[PDB]
């Protein structure tokens, strides 16, 4: 039989979440979400079973000072996993080191905060000094700021980096808790903002999207699966299945 593919992923609502049960769940049955439905579809089309493994360091992946990678990206580079199926942002810097599928969902960076301020844009946010801000550490949002040559965003990076110990959070939940309980705004992908702001009516998006990109399935460079995964994603896109999956996991219940 075809070797069971190792899938690296990360907990992130509503892409990958622990299933709630009153009885024991083992292996892949512990997980549900958009990316799990995507895996069920892709695996049917390509003819494999898989083993879902949460990335040990709990990171999406960025480079350090020395150019060493971490997170899911490192798992692919080091051939620890066959596929990364997660909301993994397709970027120039990553595409040089792994082979991404074509995108299955689009997004852009925006701002998550509480309601009631006159802050209306990243320009406003960088200018004012009342509210701090940051991003999840070692993801594409952090890296976007780190690499930007746009003045406002260069300033924002310098700020995040200066108070990194503090401004950069471990994961979305730490970020969201910081937004709810302190004067802090989170730079966050629009897909995730849409999800949270329809569930917690104290939260809102600030401004529009500051970039435009997509999520893809990651594979190691040279992977014999990447092109087949791309073909399967296009099939699912054309058949309307990706749209249906988004509606399934983003639906309910609502805020004004
Ligand atoms: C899937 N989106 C969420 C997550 O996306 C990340 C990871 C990113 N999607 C990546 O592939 O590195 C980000 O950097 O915005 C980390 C975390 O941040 C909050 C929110 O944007």
């Amino acid at each position: 039989a075809n070797r069971t593919l190792i899938v690296t992923t990360i907990l992130e609502e509503p892409y990958v979440m622990y299933r709630k049960s009153d009885k024991p769940l083992y292996g892949n049955d512990r997980f549900e979400g958009y990316c799990l439905d995507l895996l069920k579809e892709l695996s049917n089309i390509l003819g494999f079973i898989y083993d879902v493994k949460l990335v040990p360091d709990g990171k999406y992946g960025a480079q350090n000072d020395k150019g060493e990678w971490n997170g899911m990206v490192k798992e692919l580079i080091d051939h620890r996993a066959d596929l990364a199926v997660a909301p993994l942002t397709i970027t120039y810097v990553r595409e040089k080191v792994i082979d991404f599928s074509k995108p299955f969902m689009t997004l852009g960076i925006s701002i998550l905060y509480r309601k009631g301020t006159p802050i209306d844009s990243a320009d406003d946010l960088a200018k004012q000094t009342k509210i701090e801000y940051g991003a999840v550490r070692d993801g594409s949002t952090m890296t976007f700021f780190k690499k930007s040559k746009i003045s406002t965003y260069e300033k924002m990076w310098a700020f995040m980096s200066s108070r990194q110990q503090t401004a950069l959070v471990r994961n979305s939940d730490e970020g969201i808790q910081r937004v709810l309980t302190t004067d802090y705004a989170l730079l966050m992908e629009s897909t995730s903002i849409e999800y949270v702001t329809q569930r917690n009516c104290n939260l809102t998006q600030i401004g529009g999207l500051i970039d435009s990109k997509g999520y893809g399935v990651g594979t190691p460079i040279g992977s014999p699966y990447r092109d087949k995964i791309t073909i399967a994603i296009l099939q699912l896109q054309e058949e309307g299945k990706l749209h249906m999956m988004k509606e399934k996991w983003w639906r309910g219940n609502g805020c004004p």
